[PDB]
């Protein structure tokens, strides 16, 4: 006969900021059909990649995301000790255990505070940025860090005649926390973990560690069950998640589909019947596809080129890997 | 100027079930005692275990999770039909890409649920139960799946004389949903990320990869330092937790702390001021330490036992790598 007390947090949520953070080496097509039987025109007529971010040697998806975190902190006007914690989306942390989340709170100032791993493939954002959302709301914290890192580049089969022109670097951290209009919209998310290996790692890492001088495992992507997928039912998903928010699809201002393929995104812009002036992230360009990190980054893209605006009523879908998806009708942060 | 819809879920929400699942090999401490000489007494007296469970080379972390789900479903009296979403908590899925989540989903039958993975190493749980509980009060889901599963087996150094006995494998569920009485309290959690190195992977997946001529990665432990850490910071977390939860220390009818080390829950136990007769999960004796899965199959272990009864009050204390930990006052489910 004692009922557990429950707590409480903010009714309006938003994104306070956005950091990103691309690393200084960029990767060409050209130099991509180094080992490759394809041209830069063929890369970026079927991808719309033109260049990419490879990182260096000694960096790692936590240290870009300790990086991008700094920068979203510094966007947002707010130091370390203002958040109480931190979530790191990632497909790319190269370790079992420890977790990436507390080694980027530990170096950010702030090494006690609330955090963890949170991956789920490309559509890894939309669910992070979902978790922190409800988590404020639900009173477990004030204002959090909700960061999008990748390093694929080490995962890349350079002989890959299907992906290699594909997977890229970089780490993207948004800052959530009260707002005094209502910000992001519900979270909108599923999966098909039917088509599981459709982007995967194609051998596991015990099964190569009992025999390492074997193949070595790599990312393998069967593209064009993604193309279709995507194409076809990411639809829905926004449409789903702008009627969560109580949104018309021509009340989008920006749209920000991940960053996999543009020709997908072309067909999604269309699906989603938007205002023929609707601002249409295309990061993909320089910025090649990042999956965690691709949707954060884009957001900054657009915001740092002046074609968003702060404030701007947006759509974001993030999918890819387990195949999964993650959705939300949300206003441009900075 | 569009608003962004402000919705609620379920103020209320519990464990409804648990179901846990468990490896049919049993691997003894005089069976560890073949490499490397210690003894059966020696690790008893240290960690307070005898023997624990090692899952066969068919099984993963994704196949046991998905078998304890059923059970969950099975002990709730439900149907994956009836579940919106999974959280596949873990540290052992050794894959980067695609999540064990939307796998697990399929297997059970739950077609595209949502549902991602979660790390935050031996308290992965307590933050997976908490993400959950804020995703159902937020209305982003109604009935949830939380699952740790863990299969360290093959992570374990045969040579480590520090930690070989401690790690096991294992998967337990609980089912997350609504209930007319609170019964998860608001989460405690937070980490030290100073301390990341003192429960790690050695080496990374990528420099093995690099370099098959060399050593294999394994699982390392700083004993005394993690011991230190545990024994003497977790009773404010608890205190913490109880605090959050409105509930006395004499209020508690069980303690489930991570099964890590008897000792240390030993001492837990004296610091946090409990009563006399409250029961102590030691399911520790013949599981070990199951990381992410072993507070809930230290959960299942005291109702299978009668040990603790349906809508008891436990005190769950989740700690471990990243130096990370979780905590929240909860209701006995089943
Ligand atoms: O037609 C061919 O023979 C090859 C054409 C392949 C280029 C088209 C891009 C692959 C689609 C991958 C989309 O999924 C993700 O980006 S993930
Ligand atoms: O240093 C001390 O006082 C205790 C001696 C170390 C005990 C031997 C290893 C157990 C380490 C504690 C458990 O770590 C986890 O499983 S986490
Ligand atoms: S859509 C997200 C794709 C994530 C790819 C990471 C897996 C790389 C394989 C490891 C060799
Ligand atoms: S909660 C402590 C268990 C740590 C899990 C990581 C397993 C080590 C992977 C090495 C290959």
């Amino acid at each position: 006969m004692t009922e557990i007390a429950t707590t409480s947090g903010a009714r309006s949520v938003g994104l306070l900021s956005v950091g990103a953070y691309r690393p200084e080496r960029v990767v060409t097509n050209d130099e991509i059909c180094q080992h490759i039987d394809s041209s830069d025109e063929w890369i970026y007529t079927r991808t719309g990649i033109k260049t990419r971010r490879f990182a260096a040697d000694d960096e790692s998806a936590a240290s870009m995301a300790t990086e991008a975190c700094r920068r979203a902190l510094s966007n947002a006007g707010l130091s370390a000790a203002d958040i109480d914690g931190v979530i790191v989306t990632t497909n790319t942390h190269f370790l079992q255990t420890p977790p990436a989340a507390p080694m980027v709170a530990a170096s950010l100032g702030a090494k006690g505070i609330l955090g963890f791993d949170l991956s789920a493939g490309c559509a890894g954002f939309g669910y992070a940025l979902g978790a922190a959302a409800d988590m404020i709301r639900g009173g477990g914290a004030a204002t959090m860090l909700v960061v999008g890192t990748e390093k694929l580049s080490p995962t890349i089969d350079m002989y890959d005649r299907g992906n290699c022109f594909i997977f890229a670097d970089g780490a993207a951290a948004v800052v959530v926390g009260e707002t005094p209009f209502q910000g992001i919209g519900p979270t909108v998310a599923g999966s098909d973990g039917e088509q599981a290996d459709a982007i995967r790692q194609d051998i596991d890492w015990i099964t190569f560690a009992q025999n390492p001088s074997g193949p070595r495992p790599f990312v393998r992507l069967e593209g064009p069950a993604v193309f279709r997928w995507a194409a076809f039912k990411m639809g829905d998903v926004g449409r789903r998640a702008m009627d969560a928010a109580g949104v018309r699809p021509d009340q989008i201002d920006v749209f920000v589909p991940h960053q996999a393929n543009s020709r997908i995104n072309e067909l999604l812009v269309k699906n989603l019947q938007l205002r023929p002036d609707a601002v249409v992230a295309n990061d993909i360009e320089h910025t090649g596809n990042t999956s965690a990190a691709s949707i954060p980054l884009a957001m900054a893209e657009l915001l740092t080129t002046g074609a968003a605006k702060p404030g701007d009523l947006a759509l974001l879908i993030g999918y890819g890997a387990g195949l999964s998806y993650a959705a939300q009708v949300v206003r441009m942060p900075k």
